[PDB]
């Protein structure tokens, strides 16, 4: 009799939804994501059935993050084709990349443990506090000290790598700490995309030439070259006209290489890599076996450094 | 060791929260608070778990506000600035988000676990009423009014039906009041949408007819396009998205013809019907009689 | 067959004549309905080819006003929003055209030869008057007044000596009203152009000073620019098209003080001068006395 | 002793109202109009006198219709040059089209045929009528079916083809029927301009790389390729946002080879190239000479298809 | 010969001179004739030196603000247009240096070699003083209030301690008043920044808040966001340029929560304090008692 | 006890002022402007001392002038590279320009000639009088006769030539007047940069594609070009759309070349250095040496021509 009778959710409306989420995992991708769980896998050895659910959760939590990054960044390409929004709009774009977050959630879900819960919120949470800090200094046009930006990426890099492997970790037999470890997997992934965004033909197909001066990110070598000499103020006031010109992108990537700041980020992803083996072999020194996988995930990772 | 890791420092919170905690300081209604306090009259959740709900609830509020806005594209909130445009859509939008899990955090407190499923659900209800208004609002097609009731059921389900839910979590009684709460979130999202146009209490806070600058297909809206397909006029004006008064006010002029305003005061009369029987429902089986959900009840349907 | 011919059903003849439609929703002067009927009594066409002429003139005329708020864009129109800001250029522009032939078609049912070279001719002027209108105004050029009027007589030619001459093509009477009917227009185009920025009724309708915001040499203007060619104040206040107020009204104050305003209302008495003597000129030779059309004479400048 | 003596139109005048008409018909140009007058002049024999005013009339109507086609459209390349009102203004561009318009009809006038005018208004209303339909589906989004497509370039091509050839019937001592015939070699005009637009390496020169998306045009493959899978609204929603970008434009231009509608406009016009052919046939075997002409102009208009 | 050189006529001298000759028709405060006026009660300088330097002040006084105006981009001079909104940035700009030059061919007039020192120093210490408020504006640092002091030192130095200067150079009298005009200047400065806020006088000719359109770190301003650094909202409202009155209207309301207005006023009085004293300070020692600088320095504070 | 203590003038806050023109100082570059002054000392032999105090002045107000010239015109490329407000801002690039002029006003009176101050004013002076005259024009649409521009280009190559020259003689012994022919060949200088910007590819690449287009200059060719036929006005509607597009410009430069205006440029330069040196060859048969230095020079600046 009633006036409002309550309708279910059909498919074709989720259809909708997921537009820009469907579309954006039609664009052909690297998938590095998975290489650095399955290498992690040959010493947590998560069953087969909990590891795929591991692993549908950070397929989207992945894409959703893209959805909500390149708007932010207001990026024009995003894996070589057009970004999400510029073909369905802010709006619709990161309310798909928003609804996907509680997909995901509703995904952990059905690993039925119950840290699952307080890991996925706490990997979520350090993630905003990266973006929350980065946006704070681009916006506020103040660049952060070297050890700043990094604490910023260890939350960052916090809501993929960490969360894809406290889960794993949470869903195997063993009580090896994996954490330091990936945290610096993505402390050494991010210098890495820092550096080939500003210098690599592969990088500025993909993204953009210089992507990262036309949405105003202080990067790591941005920063270094921005503080190495403080009197000149050429490069810091490039990040602040966000400029899409790339007569202005070719001068500022000039002044960076003459403040020597490509060969500084080349020297520290070498010492970080030192650590990162040092520290893969202080875990198998104590129980685990050979890695093989993720030796090669690391050279794979800095292959133009 | 090259990275020394670090400790989230309260002046970094501070700066994410700084959009949240502007919408905050703004003075609004809480309507939503008085809606807790009379269904916890037949409810009754201890106020230890009742100020976690209400923290909940009045985090997810101020966090969709915060993201609302952008989607929008608003220009006030509250008579006040949209948090956005002091910030950035870019910091808003974060901080926005950031707080979605802070709510979170803030409601596996109440350590339930059918609070977890709840909070899921409720969300994801959410995205789905907004999906689809968005869906609407940039393809131009016109949702039937059925459809347009249906997503008003998602979006008045991650608030209204989020903090009902989870009050029934933590209590033992057996009675379903989520049917009346969502056809009381319905009875407001109405008044919204007619208040935008005909409040000068609601044109003194967000602007002037601010449902045309959006672009958004609302209740009256809807009717008053359907109402005469022959005449594009209210349709064309959504698709250009007029922040000049004098389209604004040609348009509601336009939606005067049609009855749409006498059309939308008729609904909402049939429908605080429905809900007043409803609650006399609940009532006859067992209930004490709530005078305070009466009151809302003609509160949010005040003008009109 | 792979293509079946339709028939252009009267649901698209609606789409097409939006913008159309629109504007003659919109009230107006209808100055132009009394010139005519205040012509009539003269000339006594029969209310069968009458009405024909009228159509035809009321078509035309707010097709031009599609147009001409497009060219000049304008921000709004008898108080109300310009068709186009509704529809958009693009579907404005061909709704106007595609009334230039509706009202040829109409045209040609008067059945007279005549006619077809008479709306030929009107629609060639009017589209002269507009070409030198729109060049010195993007050209930057300042016409003289003597250029200005030759232009304003093209213009008001394509309406005023269309209608009266589609009526001298229906009458027997071997007399010419044209030079009348001209100068009327002229009367007319000058007096809208001292309107536009000193008129409250004018203000409230096409907003303030709106012949600034379009670039356009209009009659005072030229007289105060070429009034002190060594203050080029005025001009480049017409080179940016100034929406903003402030400006529209610093041009306003220097227009007094170059006695713009006085100048203008005294070509307008010495123009009505020569109208009220050729209209006894015509009555002197044959005709009965026209109190209508001298009313029109002093309704057409009853400011000034 | 008046006050305003009235003066006449001087040769210098006419020089700026024609500016921009004058400027297009400048620019070096394909002439495809007037093969078709001479293929079916083949059968009419219109007397040279004439035809000369019904070939002027077309020349001007034509380059007239360009005016005002490229401002509702907002082209921002004509014949590979810039388009008329990027020099003009979009003001005192229409103005100049629009007053074409009338000088064509003062010039219908001169074969002093008492249908000529009744002809031109009926054609110059369908045209509008067909830029009345085509405007109202772009700027209301909502896709055409097909056969609506169709109806609405039986009108648009009315304006020409069907202009022209009506005017030689009306001068020929002959009274066969050329209209469904000249109608359909519109339609198969259309049609294939439609595709050249998306696919020609000459048409990506000469309006631009897909310059039919820019403008958000529902096309004849476009409106096939929405259709096909109406799940996906990618490919209208390309539209909407109307790309001047390239990146956007390709994958639309890559979306639409995925739903094959390519080869679906190719068959098409194989399909109503087969009717033209057979109705020529028809023209011939009752009466009319072998038409070579008009048999090379329609192989010359599918020469990519 | 192909080239024969013309002479420099008197129209094209009217065109250079355009945007300038508009600033100076319109009508200013001119507190710079009367605190020259005071002052040359104790230098004495002869009427026929006066009156050049007082050429050079009205002339460099009207060329800063064509610039001035440009770089800030404000919409409004004196309550009336800009000159760059009528003329265009290009020509502004133009006219506004060439002033600079005819001020300098004027000060030669003195024939006092002192002089030309005293104006390019007086120019240099001017650009350092904009220079640095502008890189502070687009850097969105904020300068500390003794960083913000010595800028305007700089500035109220180009042509308050110019005019002092070059009547000091004209006069025998061995005495240094170039302390207590600076410090004058810097008390002027300190009261157009409170006056860009909180003036109906100042609001009806700059336009609301017009500090905040400009991102400028006026002297409250500084003290409001370093009263409290954990609110962004102020700093954040200065790198948005807000045309928006409710953006503009919501900051002036942050600024009085942090009493910088009280703070402002507070200044304002102790520094008077130092200026009657140095007046004083100036009397003791041989100079006749100064009522017309005594009054100066109290119209020049008379709000607050 | 004073409130406001005043403070110093650092080293620091110099190098903000400068930003801007240190920034344009540090982009490689022509320097005619040094070869002009050498080959003219070979005649006044200046004091090494003296000669280096107006050379820096000339350094400075060389560069202060681009500071501002390239934001009245709104230029995209200096010297190849950005123009420094693209990175600095119209603000703090128009103001390190203006306090230039008074930092080379200071280094004039370290000459310490009375006479030195009047020069630099009435150099200063009769520059912002071109500048004045050509914006009134480009700002107004009219275009100037050829006449009128040369008066307008003897003032504004009397703020760079004739102050450099004019500042010589004060510090030389003889008496010589060097500033006819200066203005000559500085009238030779800018004519050929004209004809430079629309017909080279050492320009097209250092300012742009026809970048005096892209300003709206009634440049010395753009000149003739209009005026040779005035009954099209093709080329001063181009100019008052100022294009960014390349279409537009291509279009432009190929209708300049039908009024054969390019000829008509390059005879008038050539008519122009025959009375350079006839002027010379007067002012050597008059007591002064064989000047191969002015020769080379003037050879050099019509290399293209």
């Amino acid at each position: 009799d009633s006036y409002y009778q309550r309708s279910d959710w059909t498919a074709d409306e989720e259809q909708i939804l997921l537009g820009p989420f469907d579309y954006l995992e039609s664009l052909p991708g690297k998938n590095m994501r998975s290489q650095l769980i399955q290498s992690f896998n040959t010493w947590l050895k998560v069953p087969t059935e909990s590891l795929d659910v591991i692993i549908k959760v950070i397929s989207m939590l992945h894409t959703a993050y893209l959805l909500i990054d390149d708007i932010q960044d207001q990026s024009i390409l995003r894996r070589g084709q057009p970004v999400a929004h510029s073909i369905f709009g802010t709006a619709q774009a990161m309310n798909s990349g928003n609804y996907v977050y509680f997909l995901a959630l509703r995904e952990v879900q059905k690993l039925q443990n119950p840290k699952a819960i307080s890991i996925y919120v706490d990997s979520l949470i350090d993630l905003h506090r990266g973006q929350g800090m980065e946006l704070f200094w681009r916006d506020s046009l103040m660049c952060p000290t070297e050890e700043q930006y990094l604490d910023m990426v260890a939350n960052k890099t916090g809501g993929l790598f960490c969360l894809a492997i406290q889960l794993m970790q949470a869903e195997a037999t063993i009580q090896v700490d994996f954490i330091p470890l990936v945290r610096l997997l993505g402390i050494i992934f991010q210098i890495c995309d820092d550096y080939l965004n500003l210098k690599s033909t592969a990088y500025t197909d993909n993204k953009g030439l210089c992507e990262d001066l036309t949405e105003g990110k202080f990067s790591f070598p941005i920063i270094h070259s921005i503080r190495s000499n403080p009197g000149n103020r050429q490069l810091i006031n490039i990040l602040k006209q966000k400029p899409r010109e790339d007569d202005i992108k070719r001068y500022a990537l000039s002044y960076m290489e003459s403040t020597n700041s490509f060969e500084y980020t080349r020297g520290v992803v070498r010492k970080l890599k030192t650590e990162a083996i040092d520290t893969i072999q202080g875990l198998e020194k104590h129980g685990l076996e050979e890695n093989i996988g993720i030796r090669k995930i690391l050279a794979r990772m800095s292959l133009e450094l």
